[PDB]
């Protein structure tokens, strides 16, 4: 792959980039979308993925939602957008049962066949601390190779500090 990982920790490798950068720079089988229950890709990573796919992600998501209804928290829906397979995983919001649902969401990713390229779930609007989510990620995803990406230099620093500090 063209993009070098900034850190490899046993079976987990960490990358920095926007969607263009990681999709074109990293060798993976599917990319994880940090989706909401409506698969309504209105902001953040989900918007950037839809933009990358020229709206195909949102159209196929709409077709799924129209038939199946809302996606359950902790579960995923795979959508194939030309050569890019996008696994839409719904992480929990901050709240009492957040850990159990993060464990479920990360197991969903870990159990889906192939090498994932995944964000750290439930950051940003969902309100869960990066390091809290990352701990669950590393605890669950402890066998097959899993690739993790972040966007900003501050996120990179927090990852390095958590794992290596």
């Amino acid at each position: 792959e063209k993009l070098n990982a900034f850190l490899v920790h046993d079976n987990v490798a960490f990358y920095q980039g926007d969607v263009d950068t990681v999709v074109n720079g990293v060798d993976f089988d599917f990319i994880v979308n940090a989706a909401n229950e409506n698969l309504a890709h209105g902001g953040g990573l989900a918007k950037a993925l839809d933009v990358y796919t020229k709206g195909k992600l949102q159209r196929l998501s709409k077709e799924h939602i129209g038939l199946a209804g809302k996606v359950k928290v902790g579960t995923g829906v795979m959508v194939e957008c030309d050569s890019l397979r996008i696994f839409n995983v719904v992480g929990p919001r901050k709240g009492k049962h957040e850990r159990d649902l993060l464990i479920k969401a990360y197991n969903t990713i870990n159990n889906e066949q192939g090498t994932p390229l995944t964000p750290i779930l439930s950051c940003g609007i969902f309100g869960i601390k990066l390091e809290t989510s990352l701990e669950v990620l590393l605890d669950v995803c402890n066998t097959k190779e899993v690739k993790v990406f972040v966007y900003t230099d501050t996120e990179v620093c927090k990852v390095k500090d958590f794992v290596s500090g």
